[PDB]
RNA sequence: AAUCGGGAUUCC
RNA sequence: AAUCGGGAUUCC
């Protein structure tokens, strides 16, 4: 048999795995893959290539793309790698390429997809650190919240009908239980939101104001202003009308994202301070002066409801001949990935916010904290 | 079939799991033990106990117990379970035990092991940070290291043997290639390295000096002096013999550990000490200063030469009645035990070493940094 | 991606 | 045990 270059596009689940690159001993998508390459007969031995994206660790995709040389001369060899495979890791289709091709360079665009609960945009509780920084503003009258303080009343009316004035603001066998109780009351009533609208238009205002060509050295652990990378450019970006899916009833929002390139974690540190933004009430401006003079440290989101959508590859499109090699175009996979979507990323983000409980952690983790001197009405 | 409290015995890998605890979604040594206990079928649903040691992740385990009630019934069920678990698990046996029997509080003694190669006492490299300060100490005449001195003059003699004056000290093609080679030369002549009498004599110096009853409130992430768990007795302590094993021939030594109970990564904090006493050759007494006012910051080794031998459980086995439960004797299980260390734990071990390239990364980076303070002939 | 020094959260 | 803010190393 002989040797043939190739490009494999490829969907899997990020939970589970520690990224797409291959870091052994660490298990890793491309690992798992490389495993089943030998179970189906289209890899030699010994080592060896190129990817369109490096996801983070836990980060799905429903599109991704390798390109290596395999025997592909066998006329059922998908199935056999898809039957080798775990069910979180599906292989679409093998189309060929040539020796100019980089899965690197020649990558247009990215379509990315954060899944995101609404409770991310109610305000912090009571008591925390930056509700005490946002109510000393009380001197420069910024925004003014009145969806969240009906939210946090009814929670705090909840707890007194459920409590009986328990002084359970203090931790470190039953008031074990008692606090663990408390916490998974708090954790229902976040799940119990429904989002206003003038809530998702902030959101949405925020997510319209990351669009064109910016300095995005703020939203990356990197160079500073004066740095040639900072510069990026957002063509697309949409918020998702609210929806209600899975057994406790969690709201989500989809949010799609289309990019030229990014940086380091970029799309969960936007992700994250447009979050900042919307919940505080800060005004929406103040994520253009992100891209101005004074760097702000803005934590990252959780990398669960991160979801890379599709690569796109317009510039190997083109230089395309008429006849010879097929373009590469994620949307001839629609079905299949929809499905596979659905099915195991989806559900699977659904299960993990509500067990591992990832989203009521981050924002539990931000009112006790540097970037409040954004968010604090005055920087 | 009735339920019956029972004591599992249990050895394994700690390479590829998040630790001993149960710690979802990563899996962890108990997770894969859950998973065997329903494909044999000793356990039945839902959820649920206690555990000798917590050991941290990546470190092994030649012996550890787990305390839960199953279905002990079938005449042949440790062998169904060792079916249906890893290579990398076993359970060694089954014995009964009472109702007052806690895993945690009636462990009376802890011996664990540690795996180290020679090459770790070695002093640093001319050119790092950690050199430069030791040169620096050419004011007050502290200790002279004539052993490295000629390891890496005889380093910088092969070097200028394989390469031609390339200024190599610059990276951030063929020049990666370079310094890949530079790299392996360095690995090379560290992994050809045989230890000679004197500085073992000093780490066995340093090793005593750690027995006893003492404070080691600076060999833990933890509370400072005034703290109670701070003091800790070690009963015996033995480095043995170096030994050349594996067929890159690296030379280890092998040094156990015996301990009334342990802080947070105590034993590596331990170990690292050590080594950095007798790399530099900072006074051997330096290490009780380490008792003593001054808190020190001191990083644990890698957990990768780390093994549990096994938990003394002295104080349950005496208040045990003649007749009815059976003693909790680890040493009743030496030939199993010591055979499947040798294949899944040694080796395991040898080859991560080789090819993951801990130790090396471990001192490499210890020149570039806290603790020299410490080891600088002036505290 | 992994390790380590500290700071913080969640599950333990 | 996991996440995050930075500082450092190893493999990439």
């Amino acid at each position: 048999l002989p040797k043939r270059k190739v490009a494999v596009m490829v969907g899997y689940c990020g939970t589970g795995y520690h990224g797409m690159q291959y870091n052994p001993p660490n298990p890793t998508i491309e690992s798992a893959l490389f495993k089943a390459f030998v179970e189906a007969g289209a890899i030699s031995k010994d080592n060896s290539f190129m990817r369109a994206a490096r996801t983070d660790k836990g980060v799905h995709a429903g599109g991704n793309l390798i390109s290596l040389k395999m025997i592909i001369e066998d006329p059922d060899i998908k199935q056999k790698i898809n039957e080798k495979l775990p069910e979180g890791i599906r292989v679409w289709d093998i189309e060929r390429v040539n020796k100019a091709f980089d899965c690197r360079k020649m990558c247009s665009s990215r379509w990315y997809e954060y899944l995101l609960p609404t409770y991310s945009l109610i305000g912090p509780k009571p008591g925390s650190i930056l509700y005490r920084d946002i109510e000393e503003s009380k001197t420069e009258l910024l925004d003014e919240d009145l969806e969240s303080k009906e939210f946090w009343e009814e929670f705090k009316k909840d707890a007194n009908e459920k409590f009986s004035t328990e002084e359970i603001e203090a931790i470190l066998e039953e008031l074990y239980q008692k606090v663990k109780k408390y916490k998974q009351l708090e954790n229902a009533h976040r799940r119990r939101y429904r989002i206003s609208a003038a809530k998702l238009a902030k959101f949405r205002a925020s997510t319209s104001q990351y669009l064109g060509a910016h300095n995005f050295h703020n939203f990356t652990l990197g160079k500073d202003f004066k740095e040639p990378s900072a510069i990026r450019f957002m063509k697309d970006i949409k918020v998702s009308d609210p929806f209600v899916i899975g057994d406790a009833q969690t709201e989500w929002i989809s949010i799609k994202i289309h990019g030229q390139s990014f940086m380091l974690h970029q799309i969960r540190k936007m992700v994250s301070m447009a979050t900042l933004i919307t919940r505080c009430g800060c005004p929406v401006e103040r994520i253009s002066q992100a891209y101005g003079q004074q760097k702000i440290n803005i934590p990252k989101a959780p990398a669960l409801g991160l979801l890379l959508e599709a690569p796109v590859f317009e510039g190997y499109n083109k230089r395309l001949e008429q006849f010879g090699y097929k373009a590469i175009d994620f949307s001839k996979y629609q079905d299949e990935v929809d499905k596979f979507k659905m099915k195991h990323i989806y559900d699977k983000i659904y299960k993990e916010e509500v067990d591992e409980n990832v989203f009521n952690a981050f924002f539990s983790y931000i009112d006790s904290f540097k970037s409040i001197f954004e968010f604090l009405t005055a920087k």
